[PDB]
């Protein structure tokens, strides 16, 4: 059936939308070519609708049904708890969209009476109404990018805050624990950057002759079928669950997950959804499950030998035993025909890679460097264009999320993150004495509140001390970076070294947590380097739950 159906109404905005990068002295010292930095807006929604709207072809087979059974079997071992209103409430981001029922994120997190009552009723309705479609709002997402030699806005779809709290109560535990129990080590979200790189390298090294490939599904969310969603439910149904939870999962599937009406910000009726809603709690879990299912079965159909998979929602990367240049190519193609039939056509044509550094999964690739001792250290990196573009934007305008704080944390080892992202922001945070002001960044969909002063501890725990001494980066990685800088109009690395020297001096001058930031984050700025030793207060930090599960668009906030 058609992924979407439109009445004719338009996807509208609430407030005005800034699409151009301001001429700010602060952002300008970071990125000069401001005209190459844009933000998507509702004005392009139309194009995106034109791409995500199509008819889904899907033919199942024995391979598919066999992989399904296996997944169910593991599902059975899971026992999911029903969250309390209080618990689900504490999970709501402070700035989550308010309900159209006289209360907002702040009220929910505060267990206010009105909010709680409506939740109670929204919940009681999920237990009694097992059919009526549930209303969802559709909006144009606002994301920053760099022009190319422009992308249309992606469309977000979500139900009312009341429903979201109920989803958490009935499924937060399921989506936090089931992907793992089912996919085992193939479930990507359990790994921290360091751990993901560990898994990729060991896997590659364990193949007699490794062949790997990433697979890009053309608009995954619109490729997901009601059948996919119901199969996704049958898995959830294998868990031991409390009665009301079992009903909630059932009613949510029929009234929300499989599809439903779409309403713009003005209250008009835009159309109807019959595929994955990007903004629900089960979006990450379902996509990871669905994508894993289809890929596993496709892998068999294609006859790839000794496959090892890594799935992150819709992102997929496979590494296997190569047969031969030709065999591999013919097999990949067979794999794509499998996926196509399971309703997961390719966006970009899947190319078989024979060098781990060439494969790009989750927008990252492997690269090598050396620590103080010259020992080789594999780390995760990527083209820094978007990250830089967003730092600039986030510098000129106060945004809800700081993609830059997240990128530093996720790319603390990379060249650009240390030399630019760190230098630039600590520079500005000093000038505004906000080194202690907590900012909301985001990791795997989940929204975290973090104090810049903690970064050192965080980085040491998620990466290891080598993240402060990495050096001697590969030429390929250096060139991509320098190239990128010239393109955007960002000062050359030598300027950042100079700048980092200054910012460091100041940091140390302040003593305390800051003096540390300068010692560890910027030890690369000096030549008479300090011997960096484990940081005490780090291991005392609670980082449990940080790399356990993805929650893209899940409205999750545990900080």
């Amino acid at each position: 059936s058609m992924s979407y159906t439109w009445t004719g109404a338009l996807i509208t905005p609430c407030a005005a939308e800034e699409s151009k990068l301001p001429i700010n002295p602060l952002s300008n010292s970071l990125l000069r070519h401001h005209n190459m930095v844009y933000a998507t807006t509702s004005r392009s929604a139309s194009l995106r609708q034109k791409k995500v709207t199509f008819d889904r072809l899907q033919v199942l087979d024995d391979h598919y049904r066999d992989v399904l059974k296996e997944m169910k079997a593991k599902a059975s071992t899971v026992k999911a708890k029903l969250l309390s209103i209080e618990e689900a409430c504490k999970l709501t981001p402070p700035h989550s969209a308010k309900s159209k029922f006289g209360y907002g994120a702040k009220d929910v997190r505060n267990l206010s009476s009105r909010a709680v009552n409506h939740i109670r009723s929204v919940w009681e309705d999920l237990l009694e109404d097992t059919e009526t479609p549930i209303d969802t709002t559709i909006m144009a997402k606002s994301e920053v990018f760099c022009v190319q030699p422009r992308k249309p806005a992606r469309l977000i779809v979500f139900p009312d805050l009341g429903v979201r709290v109920c989803e958490k109560m009935a499924l937060y535990d399921v989506v936090s624990t089931l992907p793992q129990a089912v996919m085992g080590s193939s479930y990507g979200f359990q790994y921290s950057p360091k751990q993901r790189v560990e898994f990729l390298v060991n896997t590659w090294k364990s193949k007699k002759c490794p062949m790997g490939f990433s697979y890009d599904t053309r608009c995954f969310d619109s490729t997901v079928t009601e059948s996919d969603i119901r199969v996704e439910e049958s898995i959830y149904q294998c868990c031991d669950l409390a009665p009301e939870a079992r009903q909630a999962i059932r009613s949510l599937t029929e009234r929300l997950y499989i599809g439903g009406p779409l309403t713009n910000s003005k209250g008009q009726n835009c159309g109807y959804r019959r595929c994955r809603a990007s903004g629900v709690l089960t979006t990450s879990c379902g996509n990871t499950l669905t994508c894993y299912l289809k890929a596993t079965a496709a892998c068999r159909a294609a006859k790839l030998q000794d496959c090892t998979m890594l799935v992150n929602g819709d992102d997929l990367v496979v590494i296997c035993e190569s047969a031969g240049t030709q065999e591999d190519a013919a097999a990949l193609r067979a794999f794509t025909e499998a996926m196509t039939r399971y309703s997961a056509p390719p966006g970009d044509p899947p190319q078989p890679e024979y060098d781990l550094e060439l494969i790009t999964s989750c927008s990252s690739n492997v690269s090598v460097a050396h620590d103080a001792s010259g020992k080789r250290v594999y780390y995760l990196t990527r083209d820094p264009t978007t990250p830089l573009a967003r730092a600039a934007w986030e510098t000129a305008r106060h945004t809800p999320i700081n993609s830059w704080l997240g990128n530093i944390i996720m790319y603390a080892p990379t060249l650009w993150a240390r030399m630019i992202l760190m230098t630039h922001f600590f520079s500005i945070l000093l000038a505004q004495e906000q080194l202690e002001k907590a900012l909301d960044c985001q990791i795997y969909g989940a929204c975290y509140s973090i104090e810049p002063l903690d970064l050192p501890q965080i980085i040491e725990r998620l990466h290891g001390l080598s993240a402060f001494t990495l050096h001697s980066y590969s030429p390929g990685e250096i060139n991509r970076v320098a190239s990128c800088l010239r393109k955007l109009g960002v000062p050359p690395l030598r300027t950042w070294r100079h700048r980092a020297r200054s910012v460091r001096a100041k940091l140390l001058s302040q003593g305390g947590r800051a003096a540390t930031c300068g010692r560890y984050l910027f030890n690369w700025a000096v030549r008479t380097k300090l011997k960096l030793t484990p940081i005490p207060a780090a291991s005392q930090l609670d980082l449990s739950g940080w790399f356990v599960a993805g929650y893209s668009g899940g409205d999750i906030y545990h900080s």
